[PDB]
């Protein structure tokens, strides 16, 4: 049961809420997932985020859904991979550990993947004792490192 956050282009809210809300309730169905997406912090916002709340069985589709609804509205194209920047919120405990000894880890992250893996220096834990770990990444490779700091995780709980 996950949570994810994901950083779309503002101009595509139209394309993935939908005409009456059609496309999002479209792909939460097809997801069974939570889909909310957040007003904006700032007036003139450049991305939006979109909050995905689910097993990583429905990340997967929700978050592929996203990705690719993006490449059909052309906001990338068209030899060009859709890259979204992605946050998951992980245990200020195990941060270090997703970086590991000598980053190492989060080196290794990155290589395996090709996904960018970047865990901000020394950040102030949220309400829930948690910091982020940012994604940045095409769909295949963001989902790769997902799973993988989701395994580091399970194990730190060891």
């Amino acid at each position: 049961q996950e949570m994810v956050q994901v950083f779309i282009p503002a101009q595509a809210v139209g394309a993935i809420i939908g005409k009456k809300g059609q496309h999002i309730k479209q792909l939460s169905r097809f997801a069974s997932a939570s889909i909310k997406i957040a007003p904006p912090e700032t007036p003139d916002s450049k991305v939006r985020m979109v909050i995905i709340t689910g097993p990583p069985e429905a990340q997967f589709k929700a978050q592929g859904r996203i990705y690719g609804k993006l490449k059909e509205e052309n906001f990338f194209g068209p030899k060009e991979e859709v890259k979204l920047e992605t946050h998951i919120r992980v245990p200020a405990s195990a941060a270090g550990r997703v970086i590991g000894k000598g980053g190492k880890t989060v080196n290794e992250l990155q290589n395996l993947t090709a996904a960018e893996v970047v865990v901000p220096r020394d950040q102030t834990p949220d309400e829930n004792d948690q910091v982020i770990v940012k994604i940045i990444g095409h769909f295949y490779a963001s989902q790769m490192a997902q799973r993988k700091i989701r395994d580091i995780l399970a194990q730190v709980k060891q």
